[PDB]
DNA sequence: CTAAAAACATTCGTTCACGTGAGTTCCAGTACAAGTCTAGTC
């Protein structure tokens, strides 16, 4: 299916766009139902959840008598669902706005977040939006730039910051969007250097052996006088064995 | 006949509940060492 929205570069410029999920992990659509061993029916087994206090009597409390709460460092602060909904962050949903433009070298693949990749094309049938999107894509490609944008599926969806970069092919062109991390989503860890360690420094013979191993295990071959690498093990085209 | 208002069907995102493997650390449990064993006279 297509997700329609309006790419915004300012306050008076908007381009109708449609986004599809180019890449998304595929799961099993069918689940497993618990059934009784003696008789293979799910209606003979009932699953229920109960709530009890911290007393030896195991006093039972109804669901309606339960309040949501959060921990505040050894102190419990009650926070009802209605209060949270009233005070939760609110934003205008269904937005695709361009926060800015930055050099592609400033965005690194290792920082990509999320579990999906979006492909954004022009609207269904209109030459104006197609021309505008093509102009934007070509400008970004020529200038070596990407668009830092704000993405929100709808009102409920939590807004996110992502990077959209051009993707031009001989038959089609589009914008590839991938989510970007927040400041608190980054983990700052320290790792000991390996290039300046006198105990883990490999010798010349070891380096030669590793080079020979790498040469002998190349999954890409050079074609005959055409300068076009050929993949010998294209794992991207292999179906997931779990389904089979 | 006609369009439009209502109802119905689908996909997605978010939330929550449960189950489970892995890493860290805190503590109950165990083991072991050392002291005690009555008070007095002659």
């Amino acid at each position: 299916i297509h997700w329609p929205c309006r790419l915004t570069i300012g306050s008076n410029l908007s381009i109708r766009i449609a986004a599809y999920k180019s890449i998304l992990q595929e799961r099993v659509k069918k689940t497993w139902t618990v059934v009784d061993a003696k008789t293979l029916k799910k209606e003979d087994i009932q699953k229920e959840t109960v709530y009890c206090l911290n007393d030896d009597d195991e006093t039972e409390v109804l669901k309606e008598d339960i309040i949501q709460g959060f921990r505040y460092g050894s102190d419990i602060v009650p926070f009802s669902k209605v209060d949270e909904e009233q005070m939760k962050y609110k934003s205008e949903g269904k937005c695709f706005s361009v926060l800015g433009f930055c050099k592609s070298s400033q965005v690194q693949r290792r920082f990509f977040m999320g579990n999906q990749v979006l492909k954004v094309f022009a609207a269904r049938d209109d030459e104006a939006a197609a021309v505008a999107l093509s102009s934007l894509i070509h400008a970004l490609d020529d200038l070596d730039m990407v668009a830092i944008v704000r993405y929100a599926y709808d009102k409920r969806a939590n807004p996110q910051v992502g990077v959209a970069f051009p993707h031009i092919k001989h038959n089609y062109e589009c914008l590839v969007y991938v989510q970007l991390p927040f400041m608190e989503d980054l983990r700052q860890y320290m790792f000991s250097s390996l290039k300046n360690s006198k105990k883990y420094a490999p010798t010349e013979a070891q380096l030669n052996a590793v080079d020979a191993l790498i040469d002998s295990m190349s999954l890409a071959k050079k074609d005959e006088k055409t300068d076009t690498l050929e993949d010998l093990f294209p794992t991207t085209k292999i179906p997931n064995p779990r389904f089979q």
